[PDB]
């Protein structure tokens, strides 16, 4: 019919052009994004597996990270360790040297320096060794090393208090007892001690009988305080300070006794401990402290191998999970690899594809817009008619 109130193959035309607008859209959009899925109108099961995919992703990479923590932890741990096996060593063959007897008390003595020096070393390292504020030595202590995505999915890492007293060698002592005598030269009330009491000069014997002389002490009966002389004249007994239990600031006075007869001793609580490592110590923040040897260690060289197997046996336990990191680690790569090759598989858009759809739908849109050029031409007919 010859109608121009409506035309029906314009609208048709119009309706088509939508359809390859559409398609270009969407190819651009991929393009743009490089991403298959833009919106869950995409893929919708798509989206929430790649989503998925995405968080064990990103928490296996974490974990991976947190792994590489636990092997600096083990790694400064066994290094630590592995200076205190040196002196351990240093200390067996100082023994093996100190058991002979040909040694005099002054040579004994000599050893008893180095290997008093060498178990200081010991507790330095202990209580000073720390990695990210871990003490990785100085109290026993399980670390958890997050090494998997999902809650408590862990690898233990099992740190040991190793220390002169936890390697059973606190009082570790070559020395021998000095013969102690005295010959006539102060108060000692203010510390409860409440015999009478002199000024004595102290000398020591040897086994070969060779006398070296001691200084001052204040004698009270079996006690000998350690005494010094002032520039006023006056005798005073030596003194420790020390932070009590109490938190304050307190004095004990200086007893001559020890394994060898003759060092600084003092009775803090109900122990005695050697002044140098009673001296400034504060046994409210650290309780615990080695007592002085009373006597010469039995089968000291027992007890120094006993202390190596410790600390063999704890670098053998590092070495086991530093080996089980290193594995995990491993595992780890190629578990992110193989996730992120599964999402992309889902997620990605295929240029060569995308392209290709692009062009195919540029092609049909300039097709349709001539064409609808085309059908809003064909009423014009009519008008010849009229005119």
């Amino acid at each position: 019919a010859q109608v121009i109130n409506t035309n029906s193959l314009s609208l048709l035309t119009q309706n088509n052009l939508n359809k390859s607008q559409s398609a270009l859209g969407t190819a651009i959009e991929r393009l743009s994004s490089g991403l298959r899925i833009n919106s869950a109108k995409d893929d919708a099961a798509g989206q929430a597996i790649a989503n998925r995919f995405t968080a064990n992703i990103k928490g296996l990479t974490q974990a991976s990270r947190n792994a590489n923590d636990g092997i600096s932890i083990a790694q400064t741990t066994e290094g630590a360790l592995n200076e205190i096996n040196n002196n351990l060593q240093r200390v067996r063959e100082l023994a093996v040297q100190s058991a002979n007897s040909t040694n005099s008390q002054s040579d004994l003595d000599s050893i008893q320096a180095e290997i008093t020096q060498r178990l200081n070393e010991i507790d330095r390292v202990s209580g000073q060794t720390q990695f990210n504020g871990v003490k990785v030595l100085a109290q026993d202590n399980t670390l958890t090393i997050q090494v998997g995505a999902n809650d408590g999915e862990t690898i233990d890492i099992d740190l040991k208090q190793i220390n002169s007293q936890t390697l059973g060698l606190d009082t570790l002592n070559v020395q021998q007892k000095y013969k102690v005598s005295d010959t006539a030269a102060a108060a000692l009330t203010a510390a409860g001690v409440t015999g009478t009491a002199s000024v004595v000069k102290m000398s020591y014997t040897d086994n070969n009988g060779k006398t070296i002389d001691g200084g001052l002490a204040v004698k009270v009966g079996d006690d000998y305080y350690s005494a010094t002389q002032n520039k006023d004249g006056s005798i005073s007994i030596n003194t420790t300070k020390y932070t009590a239990d109490d938190g304050t600031s307190k004095t004990a006075l200086n007893k001559l006794g020890g394994a060898d007869g003759k060092t600084e001793v003092v009775s803090i609580g109900g122990k005695t401990y050697a002044a140098s490592k009673a001296e400034g110590h504060n046994f409210k923040a650290q309780p615990d402290l080695a007592e002085a040897a009373a006597t010469t260690t039995e089968n000291p060289l027992q007890k120094i191998d006993a202390a190596l197997a410790q600390v063999d046996t704890l670098r053998s336990d590092l070495a086991a999970v530093q080996n089980r990191f290193n594995s995990a680690i491993t595992n780890l790569g190629n578990t992110v690899n193989n996730l992120t090759s599964a999402r992309s598989r889902i997620e990605d858009s295929d240029y060569a594809t995308e392209v290709s759809n692009m062009s195919r739908a540029q092609i049909l849109q300039q097709a349709g817009t001539s064409v609808l050029a085309q059908a809003n031409q064909v009423p014009q007919n009519v008008l010849s008619l009229l005119r």
